[PDB]
């Protein structure tokens, strides 16, 4: 049924791609345009509160109420429960991901509290802190081995591994004698404009991530800067790469539709929407 879904037979994907990208992406552009109002009629009440106003990077990027992540209230604070974040469905769970903005210095304590309260064991970062001299994300994690306290959460690097396009970091998370291990997967190679090119570098990261994390039962935290365009791209990519193992179909459109209902602008540009397709084509063609 084709209002909120366009499944494509994998064996036909290459032709679908060709048809969709023909004539300067006419069909791709048409298809993506269909998603523009999806979700946008939903209230963003708490995001709009005066006490939460300073907690959002962008006035136009706000978590829907029905979907937002709620921090535990702290005695006598308006909005101590608020963070710019939303549960977003994945391959394995309707609440598999929590997607959020790049924390501000103002909000990183909240960010870490969320990681802790969510019981997340994995963060995916799809931005550099600075791009073209603009700050897109606070440096919310230590730059060495000396543990740093963010609110009640103590964070400490156990080790890190650098790669061509990402840095992997293993944190010890401590909180009043309770101890966890969390992994941080940081794609550091996204270009200053456009999408990764060749797209294969992103596939490599998604593959490296999923291979390492496994069938995670707990929420995975995902962010770029606004936590919509790049975050939306990575998730869609991670789903469909799993999907092609157990199905004859892929529904990129249906996936993006569903994400939209849960967080604004999930895959944000038509260029990222076409990019997801290009990554998958690379996979189905043996790169």
């Amino acid at each position: 049924s084709h209002m909120a879904s366009r499944p494509i037979l994998i064996k036909n994907f290459a032709e679908h791609y060709r048809l969709m990208s023909a004539d300067s992406d006419f069909r791709f552009s048409e298809e993506f345009e269909e998603l523009k109002h999806v979700g946008r009629d939903q209230p963003c009440t708490f995001a709009d509160l005066p006490c939460n106003r300073p907690k959002n990077r962008f006035t136009n990027i706000l978590p829907y109420d029905h979907s937002r992540f709620k921090l535990q209230p702290v005695d006598d604070d308006e909005g101590s429960d608020y963070i710019n974040a939303n549960y977003v469905p994945g391959h394995n769970s309707p609440r598999e991901f929590i997607v959020t903005q790049g924390p501000l210095h103002s909000t990183r304590d909240d960010f870490w509290r969320m990681c802790w309260e969510s019981n997340s064991r994995a963060i995916v970062m799809l931005t550099r802190c600075f791009e073209k001299g603009r700050e897109k994300c606070d440096q919310y994690w230590p730059n060495d081995t000396v543990p740093v306290f963010y609110g009640d959460i103590k964070v400490q690097i156990l080790n890190d591994s650098h790669y061509a396009d990402w840095v992997m970091t293993e944190f010890m998370l401590c909180r009043g004698s309770e101890q966890r291990i969390l992994r941080h997967f940081h794609f550091t190679t996204w270009p200053d404009f456009g999408v990764p090119n060749p797209p294969q570098t992103l596939v490599r990261f998604v593959r490296a991530f999923r291979d390492r994390i496994g069938a995670e039962q707990r929420p995975i935290v995902v962010h770029c800067s606004a936590g919509v365009g790049r975050s939306g791209t990575f998730i869609t990519l991670d789903r469909i790469l799993q999907q092609i193992n157990t199905s004859d179909y892929v529904d990129i459109f249906g996936i993006v539709y569903a994400m939209r209902k849960e967080r604004v602008w999930m895959v944000q540009t038509e260029q990222q929407y076409i990019c997801i397709h290009q990554c998958l084509l690379a996979v189905l063609e043996g790169k």
